[PDB]
């Protein structure tokens, strides 16, 4: 019932969501297209007892005043919207985004996500659909009797059919680019969902205005550094410790008092 | 207990399963008619303590929120039914598929499944039998007095006679398609049946509607590639390993905690 | 926070339910005066620093003002007379509350 | 004898009950066709004190009322009637089941019992029975000068003589299933028996009505992965240890108001 | 109409955060003891008091 | 003198009689006419709490 206790507490508190951030960055580490989170903290209000620059006599004037802080909270989880390595893996339908952009889907309930993950799939319809059954806004068919699949570097899906003697333009595959992509909100199933802080999107085709270009047969893996989470680690283990230890402290204070 | 221990948790069973596929992938490499396995994660949902875009003044408002994310899942780990390099075996029997096909065989209780790999026995009674005691769907039977045994670039079988100097169309060799290969589910003895993933078995003969040919003496060899499996038994091992440290530093915590 | 007297205390713990048809009240029943109602099917609301209340819907992007939360002050808050469950109502110890938006 | 007190004891008891499970699946890691057990709380009643959705006044309705939980007190221990990891052995006896159902047997005094545990042996008379001397329900019986016996995919079991060519067939391995497994009662010596929940047992064919496989050769190992348990152990540690510290802590409290 | 969805293969676990019970003990047992000081102040007033 | 004891005590002996098979497999491998050994092993009774 203390200002130190209750101060210990949000320490605890703030070390414990930092060390839960840096786990979900751990557990992660192999998911295609994942951008990793770091927590920034913004410590509480700060109590007055003599206001700073006071008017102590007819001249004088406090150099500081007295300010006890109130503990500290955190203020937001930012993503690092970094661009991850490349990798093979000789697939027709596996497309990886160089540079800024998103992929757009469709959800059931009628209203349109946003997707980094590039790793696509046919439905029993033909259609062009993710890992999950969500298919793509520009709603691509691929007809049966197929060859093969070939994206060039801009969005041209084209197919080699067995008697055409030339590949026949299915259609255009687009991305949209926003201008905070890190104030996209975040929903399950490498889904990101358009909100306030994020712009409007205004959907382009690859290479203009500063959107990425696709790649067929890479995956964008995460963009997460394993190198770094272990000192991350320990410097939280560290820090929760210490604060743990000035809980036994106030503790120990506190009974020596009562006991008289 | 903690959300960073559940979190660490399903890192561990993602990279266990991804061991798994590697394993499963590796032990048989020299299994003819075999397709490779891929596993695809994707992360779980996210706890959003403040929301992204929140209206904090009736000007500002907050660029990105406050989520933490719950995990990691395993939405799939499909099959890759990607083309295998073929070998001689200069059998009579032996047929390899090139291309995109399927051979259909008829369970003993009346179903049909289909399989990629050619290796046709016969039983007692004249009738084409693949390994394991199915009969393919056409039921091809090769008669007495059979010399050789011709199977051309479509699905004609004819036998070389002494009698009457002159082959006779034995039966015909059909092959199925599907437009969505990857959602057949997997069974034993080198079994694909039917599934609502994958469109209606679309039957034709070789070199019509994208279907591939066959080859006399050939056999289809797994897709496996051991260079690239042992690199990525490290990278999981590591992976595994770093999840591991999550657990214990959480642990640790956990006891200085109580500790106190 | 109005009473069922009809007579509007003042109070300084903040610690908010929703009741039935959707209203802002305190852990007691006693509802905020200006009268703050929260719609069906809310996903999440915020309260901002400046006073503002907003609700997140599934649907749509822009999130939808439902109130504004503004507080009152007083001249001397020591001649507030307390009366039980965290309640203070205005004497002539003290002067006439004044209204006003949180921050200005 | 206070609440508090009650409270940790019920906690203490349902977390020594996990343990307890959690030490049985791993004791019997090596039980050839042995399901793992998972146990499922709840949480006991509530005394209330004020109701909620109390009428407080004419207008005022109380929007949440006072309620003080009892505790914890385990329900059931759900066994995952999964598929376990089949081995291979080279044993012309030892025969595995692929998917559901299990053999039935005959205990001593007379009932049926049933088991997924297929190793088996042979009594003096040649009767087949179990590990431990129970005979098989369909009674087969293996001749003398036995050659070799061989169980096939369905369950036609026959066995070669010298003194003929053309092997004569025994018996028939029907295998029984259930509506829901998982209600079976379960005794020693992997035996279950049947009871009011699950449902009438229904005889069938290998391979048919959703019946499984037999393979010779194979043993069915139990289906208790260890990756898992270690983690399990030590989150039922670190839940007796706060546990323990809620009984110190309210021993601590009520000696305090005792000692004046 | 803002309803959840339904994953198939995993349970909700509680949402107890066992870090702050420990501090919350840690206050419940530090206040307890000080009232029971206050009990124990008054007690002795008032045995003060009757023996007057 | 716990149920989790006595039952980590029978899975403990469990594994030292498989160690010894195993041993006792491995010692005699150049031994002519030997047949191996292999150990089964099934579960205990079982105590209920709630009748299924």
């Amino acid at each position: 019932m203390i200002s130190s206790l209750w101060i210990a507490k949000t320490g605890l508190d703030a070390q414990q969501t930092n060390m839960d951030v840096i786990a979900n960055n751990l557990a992660n580490v192999s998911t295609n297209g994942f951008k990793r989170q770091r927590a920034v903290f913004e410590d509480l209000l700060y109590q007055t007892i003599r206001q700073p620059g006071a008017q102590s006599s007819e001249q004088t004037t406090l150099p500081s005043g007295l300010q006890i802080g109130t503990g500290v909270r955190p203020v937001a989880t930012e993503r690092l919207h970094s661009q991850g390595n490349l990798s093979q893996t000789n697939n027709s339908k596996d497309v990886a985004i160089k540079g800024q952009g998103f992929f757009q889907v469709m959800l059931p309930d009628g209203t349109s996500a946003y997707t980094r993950d590039g790793s696509f799939q046919v439905d029993q319809n033909g259609q062009l659909v993710t890992a999950g059954g969500f298919q793509v806004q520009p709603a691509i068919t691929i007809p049966a009797n197929a060859l093969s699949i070939t994206i060039g570097r801009d969005g041209v899906v084209s197919v080699t059919q067995q008697g055409q003697a030339a590949p026949v333009q299915v259609g255009q595959l687009n991305l949209t680019t926003f201008m905070n992509d890190t104030g996209l909100e975040s929903i399950g199933e490498n889904l990101y969902i358009e909100t306030q802080s994020s712009g409007a999107p205004n959907e382009s085709t690859p290479g203009l205005n500063g959107a990425g270009l696709l790649y067929q047969g890479y995956v964008e893996t995460s963009n997460v550094n394993v190198a770094e989470e272990l000192v991350n680690m320990i410097q939280v283990q560290r820090a929760y410790e210490i604060n743990s230890k000035a809980v036994s402290t106030t503790d120990q204070m506190l009974q020596k008092l009562t006991q008289l």
